[PDB]
């Protein structure tokens, strides 16, 4: 009934990056994970995804009670953790529709007929208020990050994961990009879904209201609170918080 990071310690090259991360996201809630940058938030994201370059020194990551650290990225997704399907940006002639079908079939482990595919796609489009013509565009036509986000949010809704970890730090203050992710996350809100939105700026949190905010510093969570914490952090800055936790 929750996604829990418990006393997680992780390194890369003997250098310890995560230093005892504790973070619980109850299914049904949407949390935010903030940090100054280099504090380890995007590293946590990569470890949740299974990036092999990292070494877990101690701790666990439990998804509904099961530790998934020893599972492959593929197995984690089967357990419900959202894992967007990656494909080379330079490959032409791939409609977004064919790609989504490929992604859904990979996650479900079986063929998906046209009725099941389009029914799921249509509901997703209805939730995002997007036109079905979009599915006829080619994957990566514009080689842009904004296009990558929109396409991954479509996957989020069609694949229906139980938990999703979304790192939006790369979008910075690009409002359109933050709003696309917010639309998708808000559309997925419900008792069978939990999410962790990773971000440096508080901006996206005005579109995605979090139930809880966790703030990392020097590889561990040093403060937690409601949305007001992200707000005070945005007004005063991270240096402020660093001292206040003392
Ligand atoms: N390949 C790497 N080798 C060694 N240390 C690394 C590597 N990648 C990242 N780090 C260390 O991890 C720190 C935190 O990374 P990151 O998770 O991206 O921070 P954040 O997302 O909080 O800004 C970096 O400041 C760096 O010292
Ligand atoms: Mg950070
Ligand atoms: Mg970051």
């Amino acid at each position: 009934s929750q996604l829990e990071i418990r006393d997680l310690w992780a390194s890369i090259d003997g250098e310890t990056i995560l230093k005892g991360v504790n973070l619980v996201v109850p299914k049904g809630e949407v949390h935010a994970l903030m940090g100054p940058n280099g504090a380890g938030k995007s590293t946590l994201g990569k470890i949740l995804a299974g990036d092999p370059e990292y070494t877990v020194e101690r701790g666990e990551i439990l998804l509904d009670g099961e530790n998934i650290l020893e599972l492959s990225p593929d197995e984690r997704a089967r357990k419900g953790l959202f894992l967007a399907f990656q494909y080379p940006v330079e490959v032409p002639g791939v409609t977004i529709a064919n790609f989504l079908r490929l992604a859904l079939q990979a996650k479900l482990g079986r063929e998906v007929g046209v009725a099941e595919f389009w029914t799921k796609v249509k509901k997703a489009l209805e939730l995002l208020d997007w036109d079905e013509s979009y599915l006829s565009r080619y994957l990566n036509e514009g080689f842009s990050g904004g296009e990558k986000k929109r396409n991954e949010i479509l996957q989020l809704l069609v694949l229906e994961p139980t938990y999703a970890v979304l790192d939006e730090t790369d979008s910075g203050l690009d409002i359109d990009a933050l709003k696309v992710v917010a639309r998708g996350v808000n559309a997925m809100r419900g008792p069978n879904f939990g999410a962790l939105v990773i971000t440096h700026y508080q901006r996206i949190l005005n579109y995605i209201q979090p139930d809880k905010v966790h703030v990392m510093m020097d590889g561990r969570v040093v403060a937690t609170g409601g949305p007001e914490l992200a707000l005070e952090l945005e007004a005063k800055g991270y240096e402020w918080l660093k001292e206040k936790v003392k």
